[PDB]
């Protein structure tokens, strides 16, 4: 019983809660796509000046 | 982040504002044409005297 409680305690110390990581994963994938889109918007600022010339 | 801020600072020091240069360019081209016309008017002053002779 002592060996089982030491192993369960190691699990309390280091194990991930995977049900919570699933939510973090989905939101982070959406954030990465929005960040690529925002960088694409920032890249195009120079093209606006071409119209004046 | 420090490298990006040093590069943005160099850009603040030396970069042109091209939207402002477009206005300066158009007005200067008009001024150059008017200056050629004014020099053409000044060139013709001698011809007025031919009428008296």
């Amino acid at each position: 019983k002592l060996q089982d409680s030491l192993d369960a305690g190691v699990g309390n110390l280091v194990d991930a809660d995977l049900a919570k990581e699933s939510a973090k994963l989905q939101s982070l994938q959406t954030k990465q796509q929005l960040g690529v889109q925002a960088l694409s918007i920032a890249n195009s600022s120079s093209s606006a000046i071409l119209s004046l010339f």
